[PDB]
């Protein structure tokens, strides 16, 4: 078994190495980068997402979102409270203003204890999932926008034909704007890159312990549990890394810096924060690994958690049985 | 299973709990924390080993040992050079003179790197195995010189009456002054109280996994391993982290400071360095637990490894077979 304590691994391809995503993403797994839930990738030096990003300033954010936390500094839910739409020049310079810059601090570790100490006490304001990209059109490697799509994958594995299309999204960060603890929709694979600025700490738990997590979740959020058998799918919940290691929990810590690719595998629990105003890219892919994951998925069935038109078949065609409730919870 | 990931745990315990040694060491394995190899416990804020170390000048360092370093940077053996006798007085000046001080350094992280890429082109002084100990005669709890006796512990579990007495031994650290890796005789336990001065940073490898590094060991030290199936117990091979990584070698990594008890966990291979001028206490203890241990334990007999009056009646009890061979060794 490689990496039996499930450390979160790094990977400096060479050039040509980074021609085949999949195969690559297989070549990590062989090594056991999957144990850990998440894994960085360092591309090669020679590679570049664009070619500046001088010309960004003019993208809209229609809905930012202003996160504001219940609970207590290490244990907390977030809901988010929509704001008037702003352009990233504008969201930017809300982002550097002393209200919400990042404070002076030593170094990471201090920067994170800041953090955690505080968080609950301001309403940062992200600007998330808004469809689009940022990698170069010429950009022919790890161009999150030229993936192959998990309803190929699905298609290529089951031999079925379905609806969907999926594409990526962008995040625009500021201190201490947060994504809360989740697996990703379907437990599917997420790729994430980060364009530009400030850096972005993650944390992790293996996906052999998810469960464990899940389990503290429940009796942390008693309300949330009863409310929904898989909460977690709002992605509303946080836990301090303090309190992980009271309750026993596995998991490991990683910061991503820009120009940097992070994945998370089939049901990695992440969540994590940024450091200041910055800019990343994400979107899900499967590969053949991820099929039998896709049909042990959890959902919710209550009505929070946002469905994308491309999920109905996946739980169409690898939960069939769950399909009917799922579909009239939302 | 607590601590799946073999993480090296941290302990806080209460003047309460700081009472019964036994107990607490059970409870710590009750957590998990033997599954690292390696734990560590910050002892109660009223707690004192002794009132100050103002009078430890004139202890003798009988025969002070040259570190001497052969191979690559990444993967070395040390060899020891006796030299003439001196007190910690003298050996503190040494310490802290220009050509074995303590380099600049921006923190830990910058220090590790210093010591890995530069260890093999310096030859410090260690003071090692002295016999004696530092705690007060009045320091009841966790003074190593008043522990039960592992002659008394196998007594208590197999019925059997056995000679030897096991007692403290001091070591007197300067920069770059080097452990490598090894398990314990009889693979025990080990318990050290760092007394003083700078720190000692620790690398350890959880015990289900002991066997990964052997394998590695032999590969990496290719002439040492046809001499000796136990040749670690020479205590001379040292493999940096960035070597371990690059093998798959799942490790953890720890610093203690003055104050603070590190506990070695059986079959938990550990190796380290000492950052600057510095005093710790150590003795090999057991539990219950440790007698299947001790039961499997590899012996060097190719006469290198050096063999304690104590260790024969263990060889004798526990590995009667391996017995004559051993002792024929040395
Ligand atoms: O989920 C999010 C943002 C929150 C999406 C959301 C949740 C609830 C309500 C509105 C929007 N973000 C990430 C997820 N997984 C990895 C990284 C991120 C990220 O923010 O870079
Ligand atoms: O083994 C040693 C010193 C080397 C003993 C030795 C080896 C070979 C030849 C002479 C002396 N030291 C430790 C072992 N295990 C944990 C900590 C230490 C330590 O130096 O604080
Ligand atoms: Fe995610
Ligand atoms: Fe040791
Ligand atoms: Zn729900
Ligand atoms: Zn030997």
């Amino acid at each position: 078994a490689q990496n039996p304590n499930c450390n979160i691994m790094i990977f400096h391809p060479t050039k040509e190495e980074f021609n085949d995503f999949d195969k690559y993403i297989a070549y990590m797994e062989s090594q056991g980068a999957h144990r850990a839930g998440l894994a960085k990738i360092i591309p090669p030096k020679e590679w570049k997402a664009r070619e500046t990003y001088d010309n960004i300033s003019e993208i809209l954010i229609a809905t930012p979102l202003q996160q504001v936390a219940s609970g207590r500094a290490g244990v907390f839910t977030q809901y988010h409270k929509k704001k008037k739409a702003m352009t990233v020049g504008e969201y930017r310079h809300l982002a550097n203003s002393k209200k919400y810059q990042t404070p002076p601090h030593q170094n990471f570790e201090d920067l994170e204890r800041k953090y955690w100490k505080n968080r609950i006490y301001n309403s940062p304001i992200y600007g998330a999932d808004i469809s689009g990209s940022l990698f170069d059109e010429n950009t022919k490697q790890w161009n999150l926008g030229h993936l192959g799509t998990i309803q190929d994958l699905l298609e290529k594995e089951c031999g079925v034909v379905i609806e969907g299309v999926n594409t990526p999204y962008l995040y625009f960060g500021m201190w201490k704007t947060t994504f809360a603890w989740h697996t990703e929709d379907m437990d599917l694979y997420s790729i994430n890159y980060l364009h530009l600025g400030e850096p972005k700490t993650w944390y992790v738990v293996p996906p052999e312990h998810g469960q464990r997590l899940e389990r503290l979740a429940r009796e942390l959020f008693p309300g949330s549990s009863r409310g929904c058998g898989a909460f977690l799918r709002h992605k509303v919940a946080l836990i301090s890394p303090t309190v992980l290691k009271e309750n026993g929990i596995p998991f490991n810590r990683i910061t991503q810096e820009a120009g940097e690719f992070m994945v998370t595998f089939p049901y990695g629990y992440h969540a994590g924060f940024n450091h200041g105003f910055n800019c990343a890219e994400a979107i899900n892919f499967a590969t053949p690994r991820w099929i039998d994951y896709g049909k042990m998925a959890s959902q919710c069935s209550c009505g929070e958690a946002r469905v994308t038109f491309s999920m109905d078949a996946f739980v169409r065609i690898l939960q069939p049985e769950r399909y009917d409730l799922w579909k009239r919870g939302q």
